[PDB]
């Protein structure tokens, strides 16, 4: 129940609110996205990021952002620009970096 | 705030709870589903069904079911069986038939 665990849970909820349909909520499977596990080797989702917040695995804000950036980068690498998953990733990426940089 | 509006809102919430990702929450567009407007001429969603519940446009349970059936049928007509949207429609269909069968008491 640390001061960082407070801060990252606050950050996560605010980002999860930008994903109302829950595309970033758990891992993408090959059933719904063919070839995903071959193309993306470092998968990331909000679900996984929450499990790391409970298990206290984030030592800094930057470690949280790193995963956040990875999730969005995976989306913008696997999906074409015309897709909803891509566009959502790009918005959410930009919004997330403004939401948790140079603040107090 | 009628006795039918109570009943249909209860029905709607129970079905909407089976669609956590909200694929049935507003109209499908051709941007996300190519050729949808050519294949499906009578689109229906939970959003539209909620607007009709507020504006009291459902005179009976059967009028509600009719739309419910249309939404699910559109899904099972446009999408292939192996897709997420199909399987979700088929579950939601079956759940509605049990929820609103001839035994409503
Ligand atoms: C953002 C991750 C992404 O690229 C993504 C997410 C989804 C995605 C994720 C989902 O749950 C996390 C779901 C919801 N889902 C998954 C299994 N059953 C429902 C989904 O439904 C169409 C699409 C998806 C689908 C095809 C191609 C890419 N994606
Ligand atoms: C169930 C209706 C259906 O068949 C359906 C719904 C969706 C669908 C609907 C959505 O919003 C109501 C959404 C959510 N969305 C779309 C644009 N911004 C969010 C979605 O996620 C990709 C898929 C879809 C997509 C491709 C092919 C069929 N469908």
């Amino acid at each position: 129940s640390t001061p960082i665990q407070q801060l990252l849970e606050h950050f996560l909820r605010q980002l999860q609110r930008k994903d109302p349909h829950g595309f970033f909520a758990f891992p993408v499977t090959d059933a719904i996205a063919p070839g995903y596990s071959m193309i993306i080797k470092h998968p990331m989702d909000f679900g996984t990021m929450k499990d790391k917040i409970v298990a206290n695995e984030y030592k800094s804000v930057t470690e949280f952002k790193a995963d956040f950036k990875l999730m969005c980068d995976n989306a913008m690498t696997y999906n074409r620009p015309d897709t909803v998953y891509y566009k959502l990733a790009k918005k959410i990426l930009h919004a997330g970096f403004k939401m948790m940089s140079k603040e107090r």
